């Protein structure tokens, strides 16, 4: 498996969390339930080469 780091980038807060998964959609559908119970709602990119999933509003 590999790590994604969970960056939460909105316009009013932010949040790091990390969780590893066999895929980038795996992170994306688990941490969807904290990103928005937290407050922040955006566009999720991901980098494999950082292993980086950011979450920017």
């Amino acid at each position: 498996m590999g790590t994604y780091k969970l960056i939460l980038n909105g316009k009013t807060l932010k949040g790091e969390t990390t969780t590893e998964a066999v895929d980038a959609a795996t992170a994306e559908k688990v941490f969807k339930q904290y990103a928005n119970d937290n407050g922040v709602d955006g566009e999720w990119t991901y980098d494999d080469a950082t292993k980086t999933f950011t979450v920017t509003e």
